């Protein structure tokens, strides 16, 4: 119904954070960009890395903010505002504590669940939460006190691999996501198993 015009992948910038769990969304957008032969260009105007490709006669943009995670909204709002992109045409990929490694799910709207990247995006988009999310499971450490260290850590190999698998599964439903056929994307995706 509403074609996706912007896919955002959340993560923290720079070497200490690279390959950390909290960068799951960025990894997805990096994988996507490589698979589609899209270059991600560093563009200070959008506070991130930005790429573009054409699908069905429309430009689709890829964005990896290079703000810190808590200021990701600044990047999304810059780019979506400049191109007059409505929240309903945005997909945000992010790490999801509430699903284990190997599981990816889609969701439309709702809250941030304490994800401070999502929280900033909702805030910056003028309290619009009606964007779509690709939730990439990273597991939960099992107490709230452990969550900061966990998301900012490098998962062991087994969990990294399972994340990669769930990213492949989500790439499998790219055609649906781009078209905005969230119902079909969800049936296909939510039916997979790592």
């Amino acid at each position: 119904m509403t074609a996706v015009q912007l896919i955002v992948g959340l993560g923290n910038p720079g070497p200490e954070y690279d390959q950390t769990r909290h960068n799951a969304g960025a990894l997805f957008v990096e994988r996507l960009a490589h698979a589609q032969g899209v270059s991600l260009v560093a563009d200070r105007k959008y506070f991130g890395l930005v790429g573009k490709f054409s699908h069905q006669g429309k430009d689709v943009r890829l964005l990896i903010p290079t703000t810190y995670m808590n200021r990701s909204g600044q990047s999304v709002a810059a780019l979506a505002g400049f191109f007059r992109i409505a929240p309903d045409a945005i997909l945000v990929a992010h790490d999801e504590l509430d699903m284990p490694p190997g599981v990816a799910k889609l969701k439309t709207g709702g809250g941030h669940g304490g994800h401070n990247g999502l929280r900033d995006i909702i805030a910056q988009l003028g309290n619009q939460n009606s964007f779509h999310r690709l939730r990439l499971g990273i597991g939960h450490p099992g107490h709230s006190s452990l969550v900061s260290g966990y998301v900012l850590g490098r998962a062991p190999r087994s969990e990294q691999e399972l994340l990669d698998t769930s990213i492949d599964f989500a790439l499998g439903v790219l055609p649906e996501m781009l078209a905005g056929d969230w119902t079909r994307a969800m049936q296909k995706l939510h039916s997979q198993k790592a």
